């Protein structure tokens, strides 16, 4: 099932989602770390806003960017459960998700640093492009950002 | 803007070609230079409804790779042939590139289109598609080749 974390926020003519299901299977394998080896999957749901700067109308999933997680168990002084999100389908649609081993049931911190299309750290910017004359260009990408938000695992 | 002949409904997708006058984009060095090209050529790829791959109706379909194939008819040169390039412009994502033709006249063009997991797909590591029961879809789309007659104005 769907477990939403907190209320979606936005930036730069986008929304920002987070929610968990239970930990699936993908292909390719040998990504995700395994649904046994896991207890959720945690996704970031990015869509498009009215007057989007880069050309996506409104709805439309925007694609080829790169998050980062970071999730961190409230009032823990030990290290943070870190990942990098990949771009994959479902029966949904497309999205960003990775399968992620949790703490045990709990509070806490979950944020995600977005990167555009053309950042260094985004493994995709030989292969998305933007066009820049007059014409049919579009504005820049947005810079590198992040959004937190709260949630409570329970155990699924 | 220009069409290539018309849409064709294909492995749950609308495929379009069309044209534009040669373009600019960042990340430089992709694109051949547009005053070295004579038109910027697209495919316009949207699911069509029941998309066995996920995406619903009208949805640009994202990671793919088209290879290209630009013939003229008659002509004794060798075909122009290349990759297109995932990029966004004001209407939106689509597969492009800057391309140089052979002058006015008569073309095929072909498009060969790649699913994410294509050998031939350079983005096959970073887009994946779940396969669970509750969440998955079906296997991506097998290859395939579609193809128009093209007159080019000059
Ligand atoms: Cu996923
Ligand atoms: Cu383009």
């Amino acid at each position: 099932l769907e477990y939403p974390i907190g209320t979606p926020q936005n930036l730069a003519g986008m929304e920002i989602a987070a929610v968990y299901l239970q930990p699936i299977d993908m292909e390719p394998e040998g990504h995700m770390r395994k649904a046994s080896e896991s207890d959720i999957h945690i996704e970031a749901d990015i869509h498009a806003l009215s007057n989007n700067p880069n050309g996506y109308p409104e709805g439309f999933w925007v694609p080829f960017l790169f998050i980062k997680y970071e999730i961190t168990k409230v009032g823990g002084s030990g290290a943070p459960i870190t990942g990098d999100m990949m771009a994959m389908v479902a029966s949904d649609g497309p999205h960003y998700g990775d399968n992620v081993k949790l703490q045990g049931p709990g509070k806490y911190k979950v944020k995600y640093t977005i990167y555009p299309p053309n950042a260094k750290e985004n493994p995709m910017s030989p292969y998305y492009g933007r066009h820049t004359d007059r014409e049919t260009g579009v504005r820049p990408w947005f810079k590198t950002f992040s959004v937190e938000w709260d949630f409570t695992y329970a155990g699924i």
